[PDB]
């Protein structure tokens, strides 16, 4: 019987690439999304056309609130409801925007969205994943290769991603006895933002030593599939940079 | 006249030591506290008896919530209302207890542990910076053991990791204003009052330098250095004060 | 036609498993060795029996000395002599023993520990680069415990740190030629051959993931990944393969 | 009576500032140098004119060789010969130049860059510890804040400074039971090379978040003085960046 994976924010871009590559490898998938309903359903349609009854969608806001634990518990539940098991969790969903320290959304909302999606939701999903559990169980957290050389005015986002590194490490430690491995993949510049202009995209491209280009979504996904695979059976607590050398380059 | 500092969680233990040492250096201080009202007020008395009009208290819960931004703004304000300036911020207040992955609801655990260790420091940093030769700086109390965390302390460790990110991000962003941002990372210091000596001693034996915990004063020494004129080029730095504990393999 | 790889210290244990998996994946291999001539020869014989003339041996001392650059150049030359190309370099050979601060001379200890773990990797990297659809890469066998080192292993640990520096510096510098440079960092793998099981168990008990040492094959799996087409954007990265060992506090 | 310190490469620049501040603090000092004899002697004259019999010079090449252990032992011995004790060792001397991967031989590059930056510090540390067989004994290694974002084509120099981090950690661990603390100070840009032109200096200056300028030698020295002081008695294995935020800056 085929294993199953939850991928958060899987409707587009890197999350979709991850869900697609897991599915190609044999997995049944829960494609979680927040606002991108059409794209999520369109992906599940494609995957199910390849293998019937192997993809479902699951909608949730991963902003921090007092109900976030329930929402995270329900995402995991949806995987057991559809597929009878949950082998893999990939924490990919993420809010990303500037939050300058010195002077739209209130700061309360900024905290809730940036820390919720990048850190607290991954924590709650990890709790729920673990509580529901031979086989090959693991979690992969999408981290950021540039956490120690952050973008200017992205403190909350950066705090969130640092917290995600602590979760990766703390959860690797605590869940090791249950056979659940916990690891990360840390992109540098991969698929650039949709709203970014081509000139600014090129400025970022020229900073990458290996090939002067951004990582493809498939390149990020490749690292994810390695860590979930049997070829990574002794690996836990590890974060693999997939950044083409970007984090090595001084100002 | 004399510079002013806010120290969060300053009524006892390390925060008290820090407040006292800053006061001894010539600072006026805002003693923030949450539940330890008697100790805070008694500390303010002692400091004011030493030098008049150099200490006040400010109570606040630093648990994350929709009112935390206001609370943090008011802590910073209390320094300007009392002293007319705010030169140093020390983010010391911290919740610490296990939150296993398998009485408090989990959402309360999140709020307390991520609030006190990370979000409150961010919000105080915002308010500090907005309200601004001078020697302005922030010192965050981090943890030397963040990469080898205590078992079942996920949320606490996430909080201290986020604090490292804030230290770096704020160092970068506030550098144009001359505000330095740094950390001090204890290993074992003091030990919990509720811990029995037998368990205390197991920890002491782990420390290479002396087989003892740090005194609060030793932690405070590092904070004093970072706020001083002898650290004017230092920002984004985290100084371990751990007697080598983080270097010791399992 | 088939790509080719140099694996240093490939006659036994982890380096042997690396060479075997590389060969299994389709590479022709240079099995470098120092003392273990029978095992190296026997391995090349095994691999050549599988596929004709897909393995050769190359002996060299990788201790630092005035002849080390020439020896390293000749290792790379041996790959081109045998196979007409050199796609992959795996710096695996390593001396490992204590060098307390307080019957080899210290200058010999320096030469062996720093030479095998760092200088030879550098010299091999130079020679590999100078000699250059294409998937060119280097993988350095680092150490997950480099920041929590064994007591009295300062020169070894210095070597392994220098090897991290080389991994990063070379990733940057060689990126414009399409040569990727990465590492794999074991925690405990295999354990020493003569170590009593009761001592082995003390180490095993420390590993969170399964309370056991890694197999040689599990380390090799990571190397295969880094050399593969699935890692073609990965450079300057060091993958721990340690079962969580480096996360465990004292 | 007055404690004594050895500062390597102390005739000029940062090592000179260190020696001076140690002396202003009450230490007697061994001014080690290699080629800068006139400067070393001039500094010893200035210090002794301030307080007679409190400075000596000591010449040694710290290039790696089979006699490097003897040279390092003699440096420490010279402090004991002059002053009867050796309380502080500051490993400051350092060769620095490019060694690309693709007039000096490579064996000479290796010996100089790895010798000065790493092996000599190890040997000096050994000899310091062994001679210790009322006091605040410690070692301070001059590291580099940019070791993880290294200058292009500086691999041997970078390998040296990384080994120096490992030494700092390994020796802190091993020497702790003897009451000897071992720490580091990690500049980013300080002073700038004497060779460097005004335009190129300003280019580097502009990179620094805190003040858009290089650190003074005295600013580096301040941190060294802190680490040797009674205010750092629980600090060992710590490396303090003194870089004005430079290492936080992405490409
Ligand atoms: N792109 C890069 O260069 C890069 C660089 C460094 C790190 N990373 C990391 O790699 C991962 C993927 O990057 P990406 O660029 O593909 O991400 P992205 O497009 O920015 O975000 C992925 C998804 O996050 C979901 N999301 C955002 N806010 C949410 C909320 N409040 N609740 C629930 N879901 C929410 C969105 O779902 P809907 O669209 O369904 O609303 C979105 O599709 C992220 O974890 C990211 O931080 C990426
Ligand atoms: N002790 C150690 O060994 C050690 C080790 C590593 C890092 N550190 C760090 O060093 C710092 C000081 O350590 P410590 O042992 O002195 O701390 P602590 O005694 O655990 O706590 C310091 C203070 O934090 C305040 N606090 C807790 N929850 C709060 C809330 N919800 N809102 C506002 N304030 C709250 C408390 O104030 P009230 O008492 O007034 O309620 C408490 O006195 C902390 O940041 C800690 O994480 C300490
Ligand atoms: N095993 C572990 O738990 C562990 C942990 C952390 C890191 N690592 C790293 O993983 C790698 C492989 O580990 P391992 O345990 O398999 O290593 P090992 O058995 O200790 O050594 C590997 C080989 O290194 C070669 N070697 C030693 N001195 C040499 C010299 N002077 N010149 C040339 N070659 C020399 C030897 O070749 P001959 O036999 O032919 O003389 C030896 O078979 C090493 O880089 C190691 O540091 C291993
Ligand atoms: N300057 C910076 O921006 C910067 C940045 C990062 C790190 N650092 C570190 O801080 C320390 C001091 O920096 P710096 O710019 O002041 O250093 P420097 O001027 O480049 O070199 C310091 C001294 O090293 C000695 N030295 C060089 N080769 C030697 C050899 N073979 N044997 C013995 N001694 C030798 C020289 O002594 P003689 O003059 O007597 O020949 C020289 O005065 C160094 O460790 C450096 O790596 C500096
Ligand atoms: C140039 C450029 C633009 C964006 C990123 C980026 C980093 N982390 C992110 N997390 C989310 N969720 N989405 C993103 O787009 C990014 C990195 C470099
Ligand atoms: C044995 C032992 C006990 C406690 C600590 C400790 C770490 N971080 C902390 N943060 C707060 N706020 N309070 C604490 O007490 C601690 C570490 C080791
Ligand atoms: C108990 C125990 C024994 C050895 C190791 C070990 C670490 N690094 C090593 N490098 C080489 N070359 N050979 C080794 O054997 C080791 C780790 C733990
Ligand atoms: C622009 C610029 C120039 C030099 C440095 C520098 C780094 N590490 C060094 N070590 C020694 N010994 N001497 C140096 O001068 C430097 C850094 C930035």
């Amino acid at each position: 019987e085929a294993p199953a994976a939850v991928v958060t924010g899987a409707a587009k871009r890197i999350g979709r690439a991850i869900a697609v590559k897991l599915h190609q490898t044999g997995y049944r998938v829960v494609i979680h999304y927040h606002n991108s309903a059409e794209a999520a359903v369109s992906l599940a349609d494609e995957l199910n056309k390849e293998r019937s009854n192997t993809a479902v969608v699951c909608q949730a806001d991963l902003t921090n609130s007092n109900v976030l634990p329930a929402s995270c518990e329900e995402i995991i539940n949806s995987c057991f409801r559809a597929f009878g098991r949950c082998d893999v969790l990939v924490n990919n969903a993420s809010a990303f925007y500037p939050t300058p320290l010195v002077q739209g959304k209130t700061v309360e909302t900024q905290v809730a969205e940036l820390i919720g999606t990048n850190a607290i939701a991954p924590f709650l999903l990890t709790m729920s994943f673990a509580q529901r559990q031979s086989s090959n169980l693991s979690i992969v957290n999408l981290c950021d290769a540039m956490v120690d050389q952050p973008c200017m005015a992205f403190s909350l986002y950066n705090m969130g991603k640092h917290a995600l590194v602590g979760l990766t490490q703390s959860a690797a430690l605590e869940l090791a006895p249950y056979g659940i491995r916990v690891n990360g993949v840390a992109p540098g510049v991969s698929l650039l933002p949709v709203a970014m202009g081509e000139e600014e995209k090129d400025k970022w491209r020229r900073k990458v030593p290996l090939g002067r280009r951004e990582a493809s979504a498939e390149q990020i996904a490749d690292a994810v599939i390695f860590l979930v695979s049997g070829s990574a059976q002794y690996i836990t607590g590890s974060i693999i940079k997939v950044d083409g050398g970007l984090s090595l380059v001084h100002a």
